[PDB]
């Protein structure tokens, strides 16, 4: 395995420039591999159309993506119809793994998607990217297709200069990973939605359902394949999204919850509830967010249960 | 028995500074014979400490509340010392106080050492970098210590100029971490606030973490010492934001994480932190690894900060 974070960073970081699309396509045909691109799509009517159009144009020059799969996460904006009218295979998430109830977020979408992905490789992609450059499709395929032993590949990129990622990455994930999962500290965008692996890998791990999904995947893939089999590819620039700091806070909470849950399974965290601490203070699903408003201080409460899906292998018709 | 919930505490222990007219506070302070020291941990703040001291003096004219003003200077290159002295504050070098401990390890070291020169029954910590120092920044948090019996420790609450739950580190690191591991603290609007007051005995009876981890350690240790019902916060109105770079915030977030981790390890909630099989080269809590994307490629950068716990100053000074 890798000797240190730094040795991994050196051996397992690439630029998209090292994998021209033509070459990859040649290689893929040679390997006899297929690729499903999965777009978990929640109210992305203004963007999925463009992404699908670009994947299509890419496939013109170099056939790399076999299945374009949009999973509509109960959108109210016309997402499903936009995706459909641009030629993607579209599924509502309610209709997949239907015995599971209704959509419980990005993770649930990404997980359920596996039941209809046909490719040997599953490439997850963010559906909300505003100017989708071809390399957001193929860049991460580079190392899975060409480097022995590499099994999982994450995007790295920068906003429009030293980009350590968005705010949840910078202030929640990187700090927690440095402390608890030092092997993950070399990833530039550990929470990126573009990543690819063998379909079998994804079918064999649990998926956290909400925002914590990328966090749980990073940790579980690490434990499964080892750091040496993980890589990242510099894809250049990505206009980061805008969001309200107030809403990032609950996303940060999910990241925390995911680490805490994994720490508890490893046995590093035990007796999470402090003996002495009254029951009334203890409710993990209950997030309190104290704020100051022009009208006084207020205690806001958010209730989100941390739902987790089992390895879909265990639960899908074989 | 204490508050039965964070919401119960939030109602009973949150105040507005309007509830504590300074002249009323001054009377009660006089009646009890209490003195107050104001401690300003100062690193390169020549442009702001002048006003702060000035304003504190102006407030004492209407209502004597601060008996001693201590500027503890981190050997600023900007003439902080001269400014503060000429404005009539007492000035001390952080490296001269408690010098047997060597040179100072950042903000927390300076705050701890100051306890060797504060003579006040009560110690009020204040930010030295505030641009517009309003009167209530000097008296607001004194309200409950003085007027509410049972209350020993009071934290500032405030908003930036619809719903302010704090700066990025507070929002994305502290609140998430406290919600999970220290739910008793989730009602604090500004848990990492630099301005807060307690009795000197209390401060002398707890360790201080050095560096940026100090505010976190204090919250957790005060909580354990006196209980939630003895803590309060007071809304102080509008506080200007001092904005900084998302990169540098990452190191600060990591200090919050480190402070929580250490307390968890000491309680026994966290154990066997270094996973077995993880090569020694990966495990170094003082080394923060910060992966970034630059226009010249991906870069793994590294920040080193030794975390030091100063003992309760009572154990040093008999
Ligand atoms: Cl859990
Ligand atoms: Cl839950
Ligand atoms: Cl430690
Ligand atoms: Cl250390
Ligand atoms: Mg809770
Ligand atoms: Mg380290």
């Amino acid at each position: 395995g890798p000797a240190s974070a730094a040795e991994w960073f050196r051996q397992r970081s690439y630029d998209y420039g090292q994998f021209p699309p033509e070459d990859l396509a040649r290689r893929k045909r040679e390997l006899g591999l297929t690729v499903s691109a999965v777009l978990p799509s929640r109210n992305v009517a203004d963007t999925v159309g463009g992404i699908i159009d670009e994947i299509h144009a890419l496939n013109e020059r170099a056939p790399l993506i076999d299945q374009i799969l949009v999973v509509d996460a109960d959108s109210e904006d016309g997402t499903a119809g936009v995706a459909a009218s641009h030629g993607a295979e579209v599924y509502s998430e309610n209709e997949l793994m239907s015995g599971y109830g209704d959509a419980h977020g990005k993770g649930d979408a990404m997980w359920r998607a596996l039941s209809v992905t046909r490719g040997d490789l599953v490439l997850y992609i963010d559906a909300d990217t505003r100017d989708f450059r071809p390399q957001l499709a193929y860049g991460v395929l580079g190392p899975v297709l060409e480097v022995p032993g590499v099994r999982f590949v994450k995007a790295a990129y920068r906003r429009p200069e030293e980009d350590g990622g968005g705010r949840v990455t910078e202030l929640t994930a990187k700090p927690l990973f440095n402390l608890f999962y030092p092997e993950l500290a070399g990833f530039v965008q550990p929470l990126a939605g573009e990543f690819v692996a063998d379909r079998e890998l994804f079918c064999s791990i649990p998926f956290l359902t909400g925002y914590a999904v990328e966090t749980g995947i990073m940790i579980d893939v690490l434990k499964k394949v080892g750091l040496g089999a993980m890589a990242q590819v510099d894809l250049g620039e990505r206009q980061n999204r805008h969001q309200h700091l107030r809403d990032l806070s609950r996303m940060s909470y999910a990241v925390v919850r995911a680490v805490a849950r994994r720490l508890r399974q490893e046995g590093r965290l035990q007796q999470l509830r402090e003996p002495g601490l009254p029951e009334s203070f203890f409710q993990l699903s209950d997030y309190l967010h104290a704020v100051a408003t022009p009208e006084g201080l207020k205690l806001q409460e958010y209730v989100e249960e941390l739902v987790e899906r089992p390895p879909i292998n265990e639960v899908l018709r074989v």
